[PDB]
């Protein structure tokens, strides 16, 4: 599924996303944005052979078990293709762990490279929520 913008923003508060561990629903959005382009089918391979899955990019060197990821673990216990489907609840459960685990945000490169510290309230803008 390819969400909007707005769509998108209300699928993650729904799911409680709002304000976790600090971080407004712009972030959230923001960072979706720039992992997947708001595409819950998104994958992309590292160069060091894990592949970062869905909406967020959650990625099987950590996080999720893809069967092809020598030496990783699945700290939220579901397979890779899990957070791919349309249905966003295993990407947001999944992404609350990787967001209490020490670096917040910074986790997600595209975030911090892109969102952090930008006007991300921009992103839930004329949004219904
Ligand atoms: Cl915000
Ligand atoms: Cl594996
Ligand atoms: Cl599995
Ligand atoms: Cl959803
Ligand atoms: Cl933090
Ligand atoms: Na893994
Ligand atoms: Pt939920």
């Amino acid at each position: 599924k390819v969400f909007g913008r707005c769509e998108l923003a209300a699928a993650m508060k729904r799911h409680g996303l709002d304000n976790y561990r600090g971080y407004s629903l712009g972030n959230w959005v923001c960072a979706a944005k720039f992992e997947s382009n708001f595409n819950t089918q998104a994958t992309n391979r590292n160069t060091d052979g894990s592949t970062d899955y869905g909406i967020l990019q959650i990625n099987s060197r950590w996080w999720c078990n893809d069967g092809r990821t020598p030496g990783s673990r699945n700290l939220c216990n579901i397979p890779c293709s899990a957070l791919l489907s349309s249905d966003i609840t295993a990407s947001v459960n999944c992404a609350k762990k990787i967001v209490s685990d020490g670096n917040g945000m910074n986790a997600w490169v595209a975030w911090r490279n892109r969102c952090k510290g930008t006007d991300v309230q921009a992103w839930i803008r004329g949004c219904r929520l």
